[PDB]
């Protein structure tokens, strides 16, 4: 053949931005930092979850074809110990692009502002939660966590950081996850206990033990 070249791709494959300062303050904290008992990151990570659901399972009162992408409300978690991975998958109503960008990169810094500000007067890590920014407490087991969601309104995208101050966003042309929000946590050295299951289900039991929606552990 010949060799054609393709000059100007239609549109930015991958963008990558950086977090509010405050915001990759705060990682830097949650990820440099000891902490007791780490365990609680799942906590707050089921605990979003279960608000997505219950965010489709409302909107399915008005409109139950919001659930054409899906009828089940669950929560699955998957350790793959030759990957050094532990994955949450939920059904919820998941994010589009534009709340994807936003909701980790940016509107976070006012929750992440507080609770540094809390923690400097005698809060600890684990009301991270109360200050709606749980989901950074990830990386206290975590050193790079990829997000991949899915809304009814949009395409599916990936998010994902190691918490170097900057994130990537982009589409995401791999297994389709219907509607609702997957969290791939790739796990520190020291910190994959949480790859064995006796380990998981005890802190299932112990935090989540009253979550609305089934959880299911796949292993
Ligand atoms: C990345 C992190 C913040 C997260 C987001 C979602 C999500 O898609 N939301 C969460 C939420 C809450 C309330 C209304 C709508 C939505 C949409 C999720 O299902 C799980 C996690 C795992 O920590």
């Amino acid at each position: 053949g010949h060799m054609p070249e393709e000059v100007h791709h239609g549109e930015e494959e991958v963008e990558t931005f950086a977090f509010q300062a405050e915001i990759a303050q705060l990682m830097s904290l949650i990820i440099n930092t000891f902490y007791s008992n780490k365990e609680i990151f799942l906590r707050e990570l089921i605990s979003n979850a279960s608000d997505a659901l219950d965010k489709i399972r409302y909107e399915s009162l008005t409109d139950p074809s919001k659930l054409d992408s899906g009828k089940e409300l669950k929560i699955d978690i998957i350790p793959n110990p030759q990957e050094r991975t532990l994955t949450l998958v939920d059904t919820g109503i998941g994010m589009t692009k534009a709340d994807l960008i936003n909701n980790l990169g940016t509107i976070a810094k006012s929750g992440t502002k507080a609770f540094m500000e809390a923690l400097q007067a005698g809060a600890d890590i684990s009301m991270i939660g109360q200050f709606g920014v749980g989901f950074y407490s990830a990386y206290l087991v975590a050193e790079k966590v990829v997000v991949i969601t899915k809304h009814n309104d949009d395409e599916q995208y990936a998010w994902e950081s190691s918490a170097g101050g900057s994130f990537t966003v982009r589409a995401d042309h791999g297994e389709p996850i219907g509607r609702g929000t997957k969290v791939i946590l790739h796990l520190k050295e020291d910190q994959t206990e949480y790859l064995e299951e006796r380990r998981v289900k005890e802190v299932v039991k112990k935090h989540s033990q009253f979550i609305g929606y089934p959880i299911t552990l796949y292993l």
